[PDB]
C-alpha cells in the first residue's frame, strides 16, 4: 500500500526540478489580507481588493529578464482567480513567462496550550479537497508556514514534534493531490540568540521535520524545504561574518536535510534584500558539497524596493526595481553574485 | 506557562463529573446528516431537518426516569440550534432535565496516504472560535472520533500516533475554550482478529492517546474517554462470555488509562442494546479496581429500539421503549442490571 | 507474540502483590561498595567488607515482629552472598522472617554527551543472565536506578527519552527471567524547583516512562513504581504543608501512573525520618482515589537512626531503633502514623 | 553544553575522512569466538589462538599494492592485542601503512521481549571507559552491528526504535572517548521479502537511526554508516539487475542519510563476492548525485576465497586471493571495476 504510484512521483519530482531549476527562485507573493495591508499601509496604499490586484500584477507581469529567474510565483486564494487587466488569469501569465504557480494554503498560526507564546498552524480541514481544485486552477506547488520561536524554553519538544506532524500532514495531502508540498519550518530571528543556537535549533527542527515526512510516506524528491538561514537573532549583540553565517546554514542543512529533497528555498527572515542576496550568495560559495538546489523564496526581500519605487501610483520602475532584484538573486543562487 | 488556570481546571472537572455521575451516561444523539439519512431510510422515512428534529424531540423530551439516568447528551451542530416544537431550545431542554450539552465537532475522516486504509480525523481548523462558539451555546463538552482498524499491519505506527497528536490538539483546544473534551479512540470491530489481539490493539491505542494528551498538557481530570469495549471482531469464530469480554477490557484500560480521568464513556461498536447493556454490567461487575466512572455513550444501542417503535409516525411508545433502554443502561453502569 | 505466558504473568504479579501487601514496605539496603563506604565514614567507622556485613546483619535480623512491616530488601551483589554469623544466608534470613528477597542490578549513572549534567545508567549487559542467577540465588524483584535532575534546561528530552527506554529494557529482562521490577525514576531534589514545577517535571518523566512500559510490553501488573515525593528543591523559598505534599504528589501519580500497577514504593529523597514518614502519611490520608499500594521504600530513611545508634556497636539499641521506624513507617503507609 | 569540542570535532571527521579516502574502503576482519570458529572448522582446521592469529596476520600483513586499498579494518578484542610474526601488535601493522585501527565494541545480541525474533545488541556498559583504552590501543573507530529481520510484523516499531537508541548511545559514547562510531543498522536478507520492501524497511530503519543520532547529539561528520545493500531476501523469486539493486539502495540513502554523514561502507549481507563487488560499482555508477564516500566494508566477502585458499598452509596464495578481492573491491568503490 504505497502513498503515491511511479506516474505521481514522476510528476511531484517533475514539478519540483522546474521549480528549482538552476538559476531560477521563488517570488513570494502569498501575503494574506492582513499582511498586505500592513505593507499597503506602510507606503500609503488602501488595501482595496483593486489595489491588491494591481501590486501583484505589477509584480508578476515583469520581463524576460526575470523569464529565466522566477522558477515559480506563490499566490494567495484570492489571487488566484484573479485577473491581469490585459484579462489573462494570473497562474496563466505565471505559466506563459515559464514559472510555476503556487498558493499558501495555511489558514494561520493558532496557539499551543501549556508553552510560552508558541503556535502551531492549522489548514488542514478540506485540504484535500481545496488542492484538487488548487491543482485544477494551476496550481503545481503549495506552502505551509509554520513558526518556532527560540527562547528560554522554546522550541519546546510538543511545538516541535506538533510542527513537524502538521507539515507532514500537509506535505501527504499535497503529494496525494499532485501539489508539490513545500515544507517551511520558520525559525524566528527574534530574539538574543546567537547563531550557535540557532543552528542547534534549525538542526533539531529540520531532524524533527524529516523524521515526520519519513513517518507520513511523504515524497521527498517531490517535496522542496523553505527553512530560514541560520542567522542571529534580531536582540544579538554579536555580529556574525556573512560566510560565518553561510557556513552555519549550509552545515544545519547537511546534518539533517537528506538529498532526496529536491532543492531547498530559504527566506528573507525580516532581513534586507541586499543582506538575503549576499547571504544566499555566500551559501552557493560555501565550500562543502550541498546536493540541493539552495535557491531562494524571498517576499519582502523581493518587495521591500518594488514597494517602495512604488507608493501605490499607477509601475515600470517599480517593475525595474523588482526585476533587479530577482536578477541579483538568481546571481546569488547560481554562486556568481556581487553586492 | 501553564495550559489552565485554577479555575478553569475545576469548572472542566466540574462538567466532567456532572457527566460521569453514579448511574448517570451519555446518550450519543450526534448523528450527521448521512448517518441519520440512513437510519430514516432504514425505518423508511423521508430525511428532511423537521425529520431530525422530531427524532431529537422524541429522544431528548422525555419524563424524569430518564433524568437520574442519562448525565450529558452530545448533539450535532444542527442540533444544537434546534429547539423543541415546545418551543425551548435543545440545549435548554438538556440542562431542565438535568442533563449537561455535547457537540460533534469532527469534520470526517480523511484517508491518511501510504497506509492500508487507515483514516485520520479533521476539524481542527477554527476548531477554537467554534468551540468557544458552542460554550456560549450551552454545550459543555465535545466529542472526537478517530477511527482505527484491526488489519493484518493496521493500526499501523503512523495511524496511532496521528490520531493520538489530531485527539491531543482537540482537547487542548476544547480545555481552553472550556469545554470538556471527550476521546474518542476507536478501533473498529471490523475483522477477525481475536479477543486478546483486540485487547493488544487497544492497549497499544490508548498507551498512545494518553502520551499525546501528557504532551499536550492536556488536563486528565478535566476529560472523558470514550473507547470501545475489548470485543471481537463480528468475523471471529471464537465466541468469549460476557463476563470474560469485560475482563479483557477492564484490563485493558487498567494497563493504559491513568486514574486522573474522571469516567470512561463506552461505546457500542455494532453491539445490540441488550449484549451492550450486558456487557457494561459485566464490566462494572469486575472484581479488579476501576478508578473511574465506567458509565455508557451509547447511540444505536441506546436508540435502536426507539427507531422500531417510532418508525416515523407522529411517538409516546418509542418514548418508552428509550426510556426502558436508558434505565437498563444506567443500572448497568451502577452495576445492577440484570437482561 | 506475547512477552509472558500466563504462568510467568501470575508469578510476577504474586510476587508483586506479596511486595506491596497492605502495611509492607521496602528497606534499600542495596548501597553500594563506595556508597557504604561513605555511609559508614559519616559515622567515621570503616569500609572493610566484614563490617559492612555487620550492618546488614542488624538490619535484617533485628526483631521478631518486623513482619507485618517490611515485605521487601533491597540487597547488593556482595550483600546477596553474604551471610549471617550464625551461618543462614540473608536472602534465606528474609524469607524467614516473611519478606522477599531483592537485588539493586545497576552499573552506575553515565554521563550523556551533549546535554547539562544529564546522566543515564548502564547494567543491560548480561542483566538476562545474571538476573536468572539472582533468581537462582532467591532474588525475587530488582531495582534499577535513573537519576533525573530539574534545572534551567533539564530534564531535557534526550535525558527523559532514554532513561525511559533503558528502564522499560530493564523491566523487560527481569520480567523475561521471571523477577518483578522496580521502575525507579530518581528526580534529584537538588536545586530551588519549587513544588509546581517538580510536580510538572515527574508527571512528564513519568508518563514517558509508562510510554516507553507500554512499547517494550511490560507487563504492569508485574513491575513496581518507586519515584520520589513531589518535593521542592533543597533550596526552594517556599514552605509546604505535608498534606500540600501529599496532595502534589498523589496528584501527579494519578495524572501518568495507570492501575495495573501493582504499587508504589516512595523514595526517602535523602530528608528526615520523621518527615518522609508523615509525609507518606499524608500521601496515604490524602482525599482521592489511589488505585495503587502507596507503601515505601526508603534505605537512609530507615537507617539514619540505626547508624547513629550502632557506630560500631558489636548492636541491639540500632535494631530496636530501625524497628521502631520500620513500624512507624507501616502505620504511616496504613495512613495511621501519628508524629 | 555541546556534545563536542571543535577539536574533537575536527579529530573525528579527520579520521573519518581517513577511514573513506577516495579509493579506500574498509576490511571487516573482526569476527567473534564462535563466527570464527564456524569459519575455520568448514575449511576445516581447529579454532585456537595457534589459527586466529595466523589468520588474522595473513589478512592485516599483506603486500604494499593493497595500501590505498584498504582505509580501515575492524578487530576484536583478541586481534587488539594479538601481534604477527613480526612481533608487532596488529593495530600498528594496520598504522603507519594506511589503514585505519577499529574494533568492534558489541557483547552481542539480546532478544526483545514481546516480539517475533527480533534483538538489540548489547555492549554499552563500560563502552566508556574501554573505548578510551581502545583509543590507547590504537584504534581510532569501532563497529556497532544492530540485527533488523524482515517478516511478516517486523521490523516492528519497538525493534526499530530500540535498535536506534542503542546505537546512538554507541555513537555518543565513541564520539566522547574519540572513537568515530560506524553505525551498522543491519537489515538481515532472511526471508523472501521483495526488493521494493527491503528498500521501505530500510528507509524507515535509517530514518529512525538519524532521528535517534540527531537526539543523542551524534556529530554527524565524524560518523560512517554501515548499511546493508538493498537486495531481495534470500527467497524472493523475483530476480532483480544489479543496476536496479544499486538504485534501489542509493534511493533510500538518499531518502533518509544527510549529507554529513562522512561515507557509507556497505556490507555483503552473505552474497558472493562478485556479487558484492559489481553491486558495489552499480551502486557507485548510479546516475544520481551522492554525497557520501560509497565504499565497502566487507568480512565474508573479502576473505572467503583467502581463507579457501588458505585452508592452514602456513600463504602467499591467500594473500594474493584477499589483495586481488580488496583491489577489485576498492576498483568498485571507485565506480571504475570490472570483472
Amino acid at each position: 500500500h504505497p502513498a503515491l504510484t511511479p506516474e505521481q512521483k514522476k510528476e511531484l519530482s517533475d514539478i519540483a526540478h522546474r521549480i528549482v531549476a538552476p538559476g531560477k527562485g521563488i517570488l513570494a507573493a502569498d501575503e494574506s489580507t492582513g499582511s498586505i495591508a500592513k505593507r499597503l499601509q506602510s507606503i500609503g496604499t488602501e488595501n482595496t481588493e483593486e489595489n491588491r490586484r494591481f501590486y501583484r500584477q505589477l509584480l508578476l507581469t515583469a520581463d524576460d529578464r526575470v523569464n529565466p529567474c522566477i522558477g515559480g510565483v506563490i499566490l494567495f486564494h484570492e489571487t488566484l482567480y484573479q485577473k491581469a487587466d490585459d484579462g489573462r488569469p494570473f497562474p496563466q501569465v505565471i505559466k506563459s513567462k515559464g514559472g510555476v504557480v503556487g498558493i499558501k494554503v495555511d489558514k494561520g498560526v493558532v496557539p499551543l496550550a501549556g508553552t510560552n507564546g508558541e503556535t502551531t498552524t492549522q489548514g488542514l480541514d478540506g485540504l484535500s479537497e481545496r488542492c484538487a481544485q488548487y491543482k485544477k486552477d494551476g496550481a503545481d506547488f503549495a506552502k505551509w508556514r509554520c513558526v518556532l520561536k527560540i527562547g528560554e524554553h522554546t522550541p519546546s519538544a510538543l511545538a516541535i514534534m506538533e510542527n513537524a506532524n502538521v507539515l507532514a500532514r500537509y506535505a501527504s495531502i499535497c503529494q496525494q493531490n499532485g501539489i508539490v508540498p513545500i515544507v517551511e519550518p520558520e525559525i524566528l530571528p527574534d530574539g538574543d540568540h546567537d547563531l550557535k543556537r540557532c543552528q542547534y535549533v534549525t538542526e533539531k527542527v529540520l531532524a524533527a521535520v524529516y523524521k515526520a515526512l519519513s513517518d507520513h510516506h511523504i515524497y521527498l524528491e517531490g517535496t522542496l524545504l523553505k527553512p530560514n538561514m541560520v542567522t542571529p537573532g534580531h536582540a544579538c549583540t554579536q555580529k556574525y561574518s556573512h560566510e560565518e553565517i553561510a557556513m552555519a546554514t549550509v552545515t544545519a542543512l547537511r546534518r539533517t536535510v537528506p538529498p532526496a529533497v529536491t532543492g531547498v528555498t530559504f527566506l528573507s527572515g525580516g532581513q534586507s534584500e541586499e543582506e538575503a542576496s549576499i547571504n544566499l550568495n555566500a551559501i552557493n560559495k560555501c565550500p562543502l558539497l550541498k546536493p540541493w538546489a539552495l535557491t531562494f523564496s524571498y517576499g519582502r526581500a523581493l518587495q521591500a524596493s518594488a514597494l517602495k519605487a512604488w507608493g501605490g501610483k499607477k509601475l515600470k520602475a517599480a517593475q525595474e526595481e523588482y526585476v533587479k532584484r530577482a536578477l541579483a538573486n538568481s546571481l546569488a543562487c547560481q554562486g556568481k553574485y556581487t553586492p
